[PDB]
């Protein structure tokens, strides 16, 4: 792969994360513990990650090969369903942008 061309392969996957509405909204920007009353996050997500930070590493030439940004999209979504309970709604919604991922990342890991 090579960086522009590994863009084109990743980023309509990050569009379709971006485009689920509501559901990708909590994950749009890092977890802030103060602003949301949750001071214990950090003690149980060691190493947080969210759609901004993806799209900047992406955008910047951070990615060499599909895993790698893959890892942090698992990453996100792995955070989200330690954190949060099974019934709550940002479980839900990190399940919902897991089942996008899912069809969107295949043609990619298929073609390589
Ligand atoms: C990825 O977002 C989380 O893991 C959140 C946990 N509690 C929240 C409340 C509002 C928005 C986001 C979160």
């Amino acid at each position: 792969f090579k960086p522009e061309e590994l863009r084109q392969a990743l980023m309509p996957t990050l569009e379709a994360l971006y485009r689920q509405d509501p559901e990708s909204l909590p994950f749009r920007q890092p977890v802030d513990p103060q602003l949301l009353g949750i001071p214990d996050y950090f003690d149980i997500v060691k190493n947080p990650m969210d759609l901004s930070t993806i799209k900047r590493k992406l955008d910047t030439g951070q990615y060499q090969e599909p895993w790698q940004y893959v890892d942090d999209v698992w990453l996100m979504f792995n955070n989200a369903w330690l954190y949060n309970r099974k019934t709550s709604r940002v479980y839900k919604f990190c399940s919902k942008l897991a089942e996008v991922f899912e069809q969107e990342i295949d043609p990619v890991m298929q073609s390589l």
